[PDB]
Order: structure tokens, then sequence, then C-alpha cells
């Protein structure tokens, strides 16, 4: 058989460090895992609209067979450009629209969110822990809740504050809102952007963050309390076989912690032995299913009820989650 041409639309540069980064670490796992079978290429810094819409057309148009379109913000002109290339294989990263020939993956990145609230708890001397969030859609909102529901499982008393930048990448606006963050109380950060700035930040403050996606400990030794590290490599490899073989078919992908796609980066050396234990017996109880991010109680910040003690919240709300716990607030706007 002749090669499998794959291609990748990344949203931002392999040089973020993070997301694209992460991504960009699945597809060379790809290439070594397959080798000669497939032929990659990639985009980066694709911007949403019309703009994806084209380079998305142009790589189905030279000949690519499998295209990952990388970012939530890449769902519909990835729709309009499966319609019009029904030989070609579309997987949508982060989606909730299929066809027969457009799947979606995603991880369960919350899990490893929820281990960092756990830390974060142990970790904060304010009792405010901090978000930097892109946009307001299901993947991030998850993210937000799994890291206040962790952090209230080990103090109940925990607040998270949470800052917009209404981007998944902007090194300079990422840095503004950490400072925002900090500055209004919160002392252990955590984000759904893409880059190490709030890290940076957080180490030239004395302050504590997260990884997001891969380790970012290089950038910050003294705040990295650990990353929740993506893992695309073998996602990727699957794909590209299931194309090659003739198994592939339109379906809806989460993986998580048990399936090896969401690690957790070592332990900072400041972390010490009590909060070190909690953390390793959580990411046990992770791994096995023997606690879920969003198993009851939960209610939201109404007081509704949304998960009875004994029962875990539906797949149906994960994936449309639009809802906050109790104790997330907004920053007050610089
Ligand atoms: N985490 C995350 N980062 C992104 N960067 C650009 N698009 C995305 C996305 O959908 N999710």
């Amino acid at each position: 058989q002749e090669p499998l041409k794959v291609a990748f639309v990344y949203a931002g540069p392999v040089s973020d460090a993070g997301y694209t980064y992460a991504h960009d670490q699945g597809r060379l796992a790809m290439e070594k895992n397959l080798g000669a079978k497939v032929k990659s290429s990639y985009v980066e810094n694709v911007p949403e609209g019309a703009d994806a819409e084209r380079v998305i057309r142009k790589l189905a148009a030279d000949g690519n067979k499998l295209i990952f379109t990388t970012s939530f913000g890449f769902m519909n002109p990835t729709e309009r450009v499966a319609k019009a290339f029904p030989n070609v294989v579309f997987e949508h990263a982060t989606g909730v629209k299929l066809a027969k020939n457009l799947g979606v993956y995603e991880s369960r990145q919350y899990e490893g969110t929820y281990l960092q609230g756990v830390l974060a708890a142990k970790m904060t001397k304010t009792g405010v822990i901090g978000f930097v969030g892109s946009f307001p859609v299901p993947e991030v909102i998850r993210n937000i809740n799994a890291y206040t529901l962790g952090a209230q499982s080990v103090n109940p008393k925990i607040k998270t504050k949470v800052i917009w930048v209404s981007t998944w990448y902007d090194p300079a606006k990422e840095r503004q809102a950490a400072e925002t963050l900090i500055a209004q109380g919160a002392d252990v950060l955590t984000q759904n952007t893409n880059s190490p700035a709030t890290l940076q930040v957080a180490q030239e403050k004395g302050k504590y963050a997260f990884g997001c996606d891969a380790d970012m400990s290089k950038f910050a030794p003294k705040a990295h309390l650990t990353a929740s590290i993506s893992n695309w490599g073998d996602f990727y490899t699957k794909t590209a076989q299931a194309v090659m073989a003739g198994t592939w078919k339109s379906e809806e992908v989460h993986w998580g912690m048990a399936e090896g796609m969401v690690k957790m980066a070592p332990l900072n050396a400041a972390v010490p032995p009590d909060a070190a234990k909690l953390f390793e017996e959580k990411k046990a109880a992770m791994v096995s299913g023997k606690i879920k991010p969003f198993q009851g109680p939960l209610k939201d910040q109404s007081g509704a009820v949304k998960v009875a003690a004994g029962s875990d919240l539906p797949l149906a709300s994960l994936k449309g989650m639009n809802w906050y716990v109790q104790g997330v607030e907004g920053t007050i706007p610089k």
C-alpha cells in the first residue's frame, strides 16, 4: 500500500511548550510507531472561521486521507469540509459534531485537574485558588469545576477565582491574567490556555502553578507543583492504523488516566509528605475508577442538586457542562 497521508491542523505554535506541543509530540509518536506507512504534515497558528476552512480544504485537496483538527474553534469549518470530501477521514478534537467521515476525540483532562485541586488545597496559604480561562465551553467549565471539587475534597471552604482571556494562546494576555489573579489573592494557579506564562508569573511572585498538557517545570522550577500531561500518540497511531486497515468508523472517543492519555508529572520537592501521600492515594483511585471527579453529591451555585450522593454525573451533562459548583467566582474586572 501507498503511504497514508495524514495532516494535523493546529490553532497555536508547536513552540507553545503546552497544548500544541503535546499534539505535535503525538504526531511524532505516530510517525515513530508507523514509520514509512504514514507521511504526516502539519500547519500551525491557524485562526478560526474562514482561514481554518481554507487550510483544512487545501490539505484535503492535496491528497491527505486523514486530517486531525486539534482545536474546538475548528468544529464548524471541519464539518463543512468533511461534507465536501467524503473520501477523507476527519477527526475533530473536543467537538460534538459527527458525520459518516467525521469523528470526535478528547481527553478526560479534568481527572488530572481534580488531582491538581487536591494538591492546590494542601499548598494554598490564602484558601483562594485561581484559574486562567480561555472561553466558557464545556472542556473549560469541566476543568474549573474539577479543580474546585478536588480542592474542596481537602478544604470545603476553598474558593476558586476565574479570569477569562478570550483566547486559547496569548502569552502576554495569560501573564496579565495570572498577575490579576495573584493581586486578588489566588496563590495556586491553573489554566486552560496553552502557554507557560502563568507559571512564570507564579515563580516571579513566589506562588505556585501547574503545567498544562506538558511538563513545564523548566520554565518555573520553584512554582511548578506538577502538570496534567496529554499523551495523544497512542490515539493518533490507533486512528491512522484503522484508516490504513479499513476498520475506521465515526465515533466519539474520550480517553483518560486509565487509557494513558492523561498522566501527571512528578511532584515538586516543596510538596510535604502528608500532601504527597494523599496525592498518590487519590491518583491511584482516579486511575482505578474508585473515585470520579463528578461523583455526587454536587450542587450548582444556586443550590440546585445536579447529582445525588452515590450517583455520577451523566455523560450528557458532562458533554454540555455550562454550570459551576459552589465556590467558583469571577475576578473584579481591571
Ligand atoms: N485546551 C485547549 N486548548 C486549545 N487551544 C486551541 N484550541 C484548544 C482547545 O480546543 N482546547
